[PDB]
């Protein structure tokens, strides 16, 4: 029994943290085999961050320009080549302590563990989501450039997320492993801003269904809904819409519990309507939505309560 | 900015974790130098649980009753012997991942992170607090026991919970790694319940000024109020005592923010009395009490381990 935000043991990932310095930067580098991954804008000054040419400025750059440390080992770069905003720094030396990886782009409403470090040291772990406007709610300083998102489902880690920067409103952005920003940002210090985010509605059905199998029945109600009804009303409260892969996705959660989806659906409409009235829901005041349908069944039981 | 639950890297006691197996109970047991802890209720079959007199039991078992597996790796067992609720297995190999480590005992209020563990393996980390009624709301399955809790200082891990068992309630009980129960809670299958619990005043106190930190400052007022009579509305809406100690552990937060801490009760109080009108502070409708002054510290500065 309990239902806490979770995240994957960070050992896997903590083995292949580096630092990675050019100049007067420093930031975090993820070392796989012989490869080191960091942001690209580890190769600017605060002056060349507006409008950098980072084909301009890396060409003007050699190995030896790059001081990788991993511990209180220094690395020999060897080579090194720009894949989208990401730099990779070829070394002379594989990293031991590789675990069995993957590279994966996420898509809006998936979670990951952020590993959050510093000058290569990681300083500690918690659980997040990819926002439907593509940014992530994470707790990151100056300095933390690089730390990465991963999942590891079974012993393979799967990369999903680099960080590169913070937008005004206290929220993040990155890129996949690849390099490839998620969401219509770029990496540069020109003006920029989150879109308006919404709620993931199906990550909310899932965390009621934890509710439901962790024994709280309170918010169901005798109605059903169509979807397109559902997503009519949910709109008016900034939730993302409800789709057909949804409801599919919610399937095993809805054999496991006797709750159709459409019924879940119900009881969320009411909830939305009426408030907690003084009552809370796996110990929150707020509809949760940062658990996938994945996460609940990963982490709750079987057997319903 | 951003502030989220955050839990120590748990790559250190990741290399510790190993399965622990006596007849049909397998559970999980933590591998330092050469000796392996774990619950001594591994020794208890469902019946024996009911009243069991654990020398007795012990008595009868051998070191090769003990499966110790450590990955896919089967230990040696050369000795046994128990510690209070503990079971202490002595092995014929040091653990060569052994990090610097020292046992500790905490205090209610004071929080840690868990690594949940399942046949030896570690599956997800955690941050939690011990309530003041000596639970912790953890997220634990069948399988569970042995998992243990843990902070960092530096390069040392200090150890200071190992599960035992899970309540009527769904919350969590559990000893010290020197086996003392955290709590007035035994080891056997009988009519066992959790006291009524109170909110960690003083961990509040540290969220409010973390949300200051990150910006949300709408329940700042312009009062203050004496110790005396703040105590008066923390017993009336079932918040533990706020102490001198506790004032004084606050001055630097204090001293960063220019709200003293009699200043923040009073918002305290105000927020106590009137609710947050459909507002939040730091994404919560709720007032959270799992994180200290320390872990306010430690992640509003990046502390690095
Ligand atoms: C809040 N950021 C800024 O005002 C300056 N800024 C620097 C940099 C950037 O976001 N770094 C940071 C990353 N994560 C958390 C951070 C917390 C705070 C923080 N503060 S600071 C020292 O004043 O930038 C920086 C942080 C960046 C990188 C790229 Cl690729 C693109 C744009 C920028 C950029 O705008
Ligand atoms: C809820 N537990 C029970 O009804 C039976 N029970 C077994 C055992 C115990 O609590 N283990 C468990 C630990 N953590 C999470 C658990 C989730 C589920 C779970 N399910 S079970 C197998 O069907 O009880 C057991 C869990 C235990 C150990 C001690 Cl030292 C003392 C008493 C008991 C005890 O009463
Ligand atoms: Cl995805």
């Amino acid at each position: 029994s309990g239902f806490r935000k979770m995240a994957f043991p960070s050992g896997k990932v903590e083995g292949c943290m580096v630092q990675v310095t050019c100049g007067t930067t420093t930031l975090n580098g993820l070392w796989l085999d012989d490869v080191v991954y960091c942001p690209r804008h580890v190769i600017c000054t605060s002056e060349d961050m507006l409008n950098p040419n980072y084909e301009d400025l890396l060409i003007r750059k050699s190995n030896h320009n790059f001081l990788v440390q991993a511990g209180n080992v220094q690395l020999r770069v060897i080579g090194h080549s720009m894949q989208n905003c990401v730099l990779k720094l070829k070394v002379d030396t594989a990293n031991p302590k590789t675990p069995k990886y993957k590279f994966v782009r996420i898509q809006p409403g998936q979670t990951f563990s952020v590993l959050a470090c510093y000058n290569g040291s990681p300083s500690g772990v918690y659980q997040c989501a990819m926002r439907p406007n593509f940014t992530i709610k994470g707790s990151f300083l100056n300095g933390s450039c690089g730390s990465v998102g991963f999942n590891i489902d079974y012993d393979c880690v799967s990369f999903c997320y680099m960080h590169h920067m913070e937008l005004p409103t206290g929220v993040h952005a990155g890129t996949d492993l690849e390099g490839n920003f998620y969401g219509p940002f770029v990496d540069r210090q020109t003006a920029q801003a989150a879109g308006t985010d919404t709620t993931i509605t199906v990550n909310v059905l899932a965390w009621l269904y934890a509710a439901v199998i962790n024994g709280d029945r309170w918010f169901l109600n005798r109605f059903t809904t169509t979807l397109n009804d559902f997503n009519l009303v949910a709109m008016k409260y900034n939730y993302e819409p409800l789709t057909q892969d949804h409801v599919d996705i919610l399937g095993p959660l809805s054999a496991q519990t006797g709750i159709a989806v459409l019924d879940m659906c119900a009881s969320l409409k009411e909830l939305l309507q009426n408030g907690m009235n003084g009552r809370t829901i796996l110990g929150s005041a707020l509809l949760e939505d940062e658990f996938t349908p994945f996460d609940v069944v990963r982490q709750c039981s079987g057997v319903t309560f």
